[PDB]
DNA sequence: GGGGGAAGGATTCC
DNA sequence: CACGAATCCTTCCCCC
């Protein structure tokens, strides 16, 4: 059958402004985004493992952060340099195989079926990019290999970090019915909780259940999806994904309903997706807005053209006037999305 | 009954 | 509640 390497980059963003800052190693690094609100008003992208060690990780406040260690070392994300070193890195991998998937900034599966046999050459090869991705980069990675790509992934997040593993065909019998049915990727807190109202904690689980019920709880696409998992059947193909879309939001000062008082912000946010879509040209465009309670509202229209930068201005108003008054809240952040490139 | 789209929201965290 | 992008779901709507 089919065999899949899967690499994460470890603490990427951190590990990133250790390599052009080496002096922070074996210091606790956290990356932020602040939003501007207050001094450190924010949350944490990621931190490396000294800071993780102690509860600072991605998604706390940078606040909490600061208090659990105020010493630290914070620094405001940098995107555009991180994004410019994992390219580099995802070329690199695209020469130990054509057939890549380029999942995220910082993760890549590939398909070496027929690039090596057996997994005891796929470990080696494994080693082998490893190796090289520190040589030329100077970044560790944890390598995952399984036969397919729910596995490989698994065992990659097994073992985090700077690591590598092979979940070989026994192994994947032995996890269809050990493994925590909220470690499968694609299971967040949501999905996690209406599968323990089922009675599956597992993944083997989803076969002892009416396919109806399932399919009625958590959807079609999603029971397949585990049922597929379950059944050792799951086999998607590594496919080259393409970036569909592009977007800016912004946290403003403080919470308004005020159209005025938004529109810098939106058409600040419509200027950096205009910037960043390059030489795309979008036929669909969404004001979003995040509502004073976290909450996500947004209005958009797909146009049988190409949006200008004048009519996406015009349009973006419209569509924010219709969140205002469909939505009594008031608007924490706004930000735009286009879509649907010709 | 059913295709095809579009819109807005749900969920994931890749 | 203290920060960008993909996929899937429900609800409409138009119409053969
Ligand atoms: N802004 C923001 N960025 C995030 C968040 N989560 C992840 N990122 C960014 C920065 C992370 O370094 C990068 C890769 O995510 P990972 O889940 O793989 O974490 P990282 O790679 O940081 O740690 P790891 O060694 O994989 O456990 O994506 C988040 O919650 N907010
Ligand atoms: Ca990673
Ligand atoms: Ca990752
Ligand atoms: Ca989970
Ligand atoms: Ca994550």
């Amino acid at each position: 059958h089919m065999i899949v390497l899967f690499v994460d980059f470890d603490y990427f963003y951190a590990q990133v402004e250790e390599v052009l800052n080496p002096s922070l190693k074996g210091k606790p690094v956290v990356v932020c985004v602040f939003s501007g609100r207050f001094e450190d008003s924010g949350a944490v992208a990621t931190a490396n493992y000294e800071a993780r060690k102690f509860g600072v990780k991605a998604g706390i406040p940078i606040v909490e952060a600061k208090k659990i260690l105020p010493n630290a070392v914070y620094l405001p994300m940098r995107k555009e340099v991180y994004q410019q070193v994992s390219s580099r890195i995802m070329n690199l991998l695209r020469e130990y195989s054509e057939k890549i998937e380029i999942a995220s900034i910082d993760e890549a599966y590939l398909d070496i079926s027929d690039k090596v046999r057996d997994y005891r050459e796929a470990y080696n090869l494994g080693l082998e990019i490893k190796n090289k991705i520190l040589e030329k980069e100077k970044i560790t990675v944890t390598v995952g290999i399984s036969k397919n790509k729910v596995f490989a992934k698994i065992a990659a997040d097994m073992a985090k970090p700077n690591g590598i593993k092979v979940i070989d065909d026994e192994e994947v019998k032995r996890l269809i019915r050990e493994l925590d049915i909220a470690d499968v990727p694609g299971i967040g807190n949501i999905t996690a909780e209406k599968l323990k109202k089922l009675g599956i904690n597992k993944l083997v689980d989803t076969l002892s259940i009416e396919f109806d019920k399932l399919k009625g709880m958590i959807g079609e696409a999603k029971a397949k999806y585990l049922i597929s998992l379950a059944r050792d059947e799951y086999n998607e193909p590594i496919r080259t994904r393409v970036r569909k879309s592009i977007g800016r939001i912004v946290t403003m000062k403080r919470n308004s309903r005020n159209l005025e008082e938004i529109k810098p912000y939106l058409f600040r946010a419509i200027e950096e997706s205009y910037y960043k879509l390059d030489k795309r040209i979008p036929k669909a465009i969404h004001v979003v807005a995040v509502t004073e309670d976290l909450d996500i509202v947004s209005r958009g229209r797909t146009f049988p053209h190409g949006i200008s930068k004048e009519t996406a201005y015009s349009e973006s108003v419209k569509l924010l006037q219709k969140i205002l008054e469909e939505d009594e809240r008031k608007i924490r952040r706004i930000g735009v999305r286009f879509s649907k490139f010709i």
